[PDB]
């Protein structure tokens, strides 16, 4: 409650959401909100029970966000049987939170080639040597050969495995705190014209 | 830009020592959260799923840490409350930008008796119970100021409201957790546990 915190879109209702999206995104990163893009990211087992896990928004795209991951992980796993899932932002100095819902769907390979050599390259040996999310059998292990390729040069091979989601939107929410606790939501769907909009009760 | 921000220190010795009792890594932490002045360390983003096995999330508050697992108190008719009516399975991360650690909380949602929503109503300041008593979470709201004008009158009281019908407590029961620290040279410490028959297996997880 601590940094300015305006939402004339809940007044004004715009038509695109993912312009308001972009706009959010660009006052986080000016105002200097801390890891505005640190997303907490709901996918769900073949039950139905979800998990959850932060990752980090890499770009915006036309149909939504796009993260980086591994294809052999929990959520990579998950992602593959069912597409359906859930993000949330929030921004604890100017108590906001961006929903974001959608179908992840897993990007070509030339796609995780760029986004692969666009990292720092101080993270291609660990992210090399581990299996994400499988069983970790030896700790030391697994230190001595990523520090066999953190003593290289350059950037290294993408590891099979190492894959690019759009998680390409159905709906949005976005959510200021207001005043006198009627907190503003903002509430988008697509439609096959275009989108939705309405806001919610807090 | 896909960097982490951390830079407190934050112990993770239960990443060594493997403790068989999950929940006493889970006071550790947030106790240790308390002392050292984490921001919101119980902002829980939490996710449930509709009929379709469809995720959603939101923002909700850890109000109390039981025996089983953590609590939290909403509305029945929200979004998350029909969701959970029908499939009890959740799952909600907490993550500390501060010390970069993640604590990720799974297992099923239970609604707790009307006695214990009463309590929790009860216990909240009474200046929250206008609105809360007025909206009916996460509905079409048709009318701002017709819905700023009717707390408004309720606010008058200036004291405890009756707990409305819908404003319910669920406990999340507990059946995985993973603690997350940021480790070293990018090892990032990922310590699972899973209830077994009795007690609990723990493992690590690769990063
Ligand atoms: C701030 C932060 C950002 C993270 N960003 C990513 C990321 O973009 N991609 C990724 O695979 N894991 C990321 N991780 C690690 C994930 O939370 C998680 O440990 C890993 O992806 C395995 O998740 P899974 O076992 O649920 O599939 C990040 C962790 C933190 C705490
Ligand atoms: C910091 C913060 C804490 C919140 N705590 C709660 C809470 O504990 N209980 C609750 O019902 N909503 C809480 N909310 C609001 C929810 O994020 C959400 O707007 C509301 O519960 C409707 O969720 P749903 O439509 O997905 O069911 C909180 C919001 C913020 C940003």
């Amino acid at each position: 409650g601590t940094l300015d915190a305006p939402f004339p879109e809940y007044q004004t209702l715009p038509a695109d959401p993912m312009s308001v999206l972009h706009n959010w995104l660009e006052r986080a990163r000016r105002v200097g909100i801390r890891e505005p893009r640190a997303l907490a990211l709901a996918t769900a087992d073949s039950q139905g029970r979800p998990s959850t896990r932060i990752v980090v928004i890499s770009e915006i795209s036309d149909a939504g966000v796009v993260f980086s991951t591994h294809a052999g992980s929990q959520k990579g796993r998950e992602l593959l049987h069912n597409p359906w899932a859930s993000g949330v932002l929030y921004w604890r100095e100017t108590s906001q939170q961006i929903i974001l819902n959608g179908q992840a769907v897993r990007l070509p390979n030339a796609k995780a080639d760029d986004a692969w050599l666009k990292r720092p390259y101080a993270t291609h040996p660990m992210s090399s040597v581990s299996r994400q999310s499988e069983e970790l059998q030896d700790v030391q292990a697994m230190r001595n050969a990523a520090r066999q390729l953190a003593e290289l040069q350059g950037p290294l091979p993408r590891p099979e495995g190492y894959c690019v989601f759009e998680l390409r939107l159905e709906s949005l929410e976005f959510w200021g705190n207001g005043q006198e606790r009627l907190h503003e939501r903002l509430r988008y769907d697509r439609s096959d014209t275009g989108w939705n909009v309405r806001r919610l009760q807090p």
